[PDB]
């Protein structure tokens, strides 16, 4: 929270400075995601940064810790047993599915990075061995496993583990580089560094609405109808916001937040940075492949007060405290679930991860009209999650949201009812929707309690009949919501 979170996440003072500038001259709620010290290093060292095409997370140790090698063991996999060929043959990919953009050019670093890692306390600049035809600059490490060689007169690396000991990886090489992924600058020597990242982004929508075209917003103004404008604001936010573009270079965001995007990649050129674009892939929850999970988060306010959380049901009280209970725009990245179950893309992340492995299920790959019965029903369960997953509903109070919420609740409670309704299904799937109704009514259940209705699950579920309408037994809803 300002300074603690500054020193903690180890931030750019000067892109410290942008980024208020930034949200003072924007007015943009900045979320972002932990970075690392060792790769932010080599981000202020100012060469170019990784995207999606490699996929190396921040290292524990060493001096090229932060740039993306070549060979995976000089980066988040370190001792793994059978990942190292994973992270090996994924910049492999990198190397050979990406072309134009992925380099082949040898390191770029610092050559007091080594008092830099010693001043962190990580290797050990000892005992020197004879290779190249020279005295070289063989220095130890802590983890004696491996040991970096920084070149004495080079800017190069020519590593290696010990050739009287045991590889963790099963080989054995000597005193080779690391010949790293680039960016092509055209033709610019610039490696890959581990980039800074987001988590989600967040405006006020009156802000929004000085961004999307607003003549429409002069149309949907003139309506003499609540839930109708709210419909409206609706048809909006469907044609304009959530209709993403899948890339892996820029990010998952608003054309509007792609500008956002862009204005801070040129914001920080004359600051210290002498790449650009520093956020070159998605968010905490953007990396599809497999999501993770952190306890804090940059999270930049308007003002200037670079907000800090201590647990996950602390980013969550500080989210519907600050992004979601205020009128901005909550736009958050796509049994102790209490308030945040992920979305319904995730669901048909889990739908497709155990309809491969066990090819039974809900519906197979046919052609019959009952099979694209039960897809019709999972349809309606992936548009009725998204319509729960709508903050947006606060053009009038957010007592609105809490109400569209249980509604959007009630409704895909009721079609995970309907697809019981069927044939005799795989088992795997129906323990399934047996998780998604019990952790839905616990959901509704304290959002209701939350509330001051009193009233438990079973009773307003059946009072409720929405046959053909949402328009009025939202009104028979509405009404006890409206009263006590």
């Amino acid at each position: 929270k300002g300074e603690k979170a500054l020193k903690a996440s180890g931030l750019v003072p000067e892109h410290a400075d942008a980024f208020k500038k930034i949200a003072r001259e924007l007015n943009t709620y900045i979320l972002f995601r932990p970075v690392n010290k060792l790769a932010t290093n080599l981000i202020k060292s100012g060469v170019a940064t990784k995207g999606l095409n490699v996929h190396g997370k921040s290292s524990d140790w060493g001096p090229v810790a932060g740039y993306i090698p070549f060979d995976q063991d000089l980066s988040k996999k370190h001792g793994q047993q059978l990942a190292v060929e994973k992270g090996n043959l994924e910049n492999k990919k990198s190397i050979t599915e990406h072309e134009g953009e992925i380099g082949k050019i040898p390191l770029k670093l610092d050559h007091l990075r080594i008092e830099e890692l010693k001043e962190n306390g990580i290797i050990l600049k000892g005992k020197k061995e004879i290779d190249n035809g020279k005295k070289y600059y063989l220095l130890e490490s802590n983890n004696q496993v491996y040991e970096f060689r920084i070149s004495d007169e080079n800017n190069e690396v020519q590593y290696k583990t010990k050739e009287g000991k045991i590889t963790v990886l099963g080989e054995k090489f000597n005193w080779r580089n690391i010949e790293v992924m680039a960016k092509n600058v055209e033709g610019v020597l610039k490696p890959l560094t581990a980039d800074y990242d987001l988590f989600a982004l967040a405006p006020s929508l009156t802000e929004i609405k000085k961004q999307i075209p607003q003549k429409e917003w002069d149309k949907v103004v003139n309506t003499p109808n609540s839930l109708e404008k709210q419909k409206g604001v609706t048809n909006l936010l469907i044609k304009y916001g959530i209709e993403r573009k899948p890339d892996s270079t820029k990010g998952t965001l608003s054309n509007w937040q792609k500008q956002m995007l862009d204005r801070l990649n040129e914001a920080v050129k004359y600051t210290g940075y002498t790449g650009g674009d520093v956020v070159n892939h998605g968010t905490e929850q953007d990396n599809e492949e497999f999501p993770e999970k952190d306890n804090e988060i940059f999270i930049i306010n308007p003002e200037g007060e670079f907000i800090l959380t201590k647990n996950w049901e602390m980013t969550g009280r500080f989210i519907e405290k600050n992004i979601t209970g205020k009128d901005y725009l909550y736009y958050f990245n796509r049994k102790a679930k209490i308030n945040t179950i992920p979305t319904s893309a995730e669901f048909i992340k889990n739908l497709s991860s155990i309809r491969r492995s066990s090819n039974v299920g809900v519906y197979k790959d046919s052609g019959d009209k009952d099979e694209f019965a039960k897809k019709e029903s999972v349809k309606k369960i992936a548009g009725y999650l998204s319509d729960y997953y709508n903050s947006a509903n606060h053009i009038f109070s957010q007592e609105k949201k809490r109400k569209i919420s249980i509604f959007r609740g009630i409704q895909a409670y009721n079609e995970i009812e309907n697809v019981l309704k069927s044939k005799q299904i795989a088992p795997e799937y129906k323990n399934y929707f047996q998780y998604l109704k019990e952790r839905i009514t616990n959901q509704v259940q304290l959002l209701l309690t939350h509330q001051k209705s009193n009233i438990e699950f079973k009773l307003l579920y059946k009072q409720l009949n929405f046959t053909e309408n949402e328009t009025d037994n939202f009104e028979v809803f509405q009404k006890i919501i409206d009263e006590k």
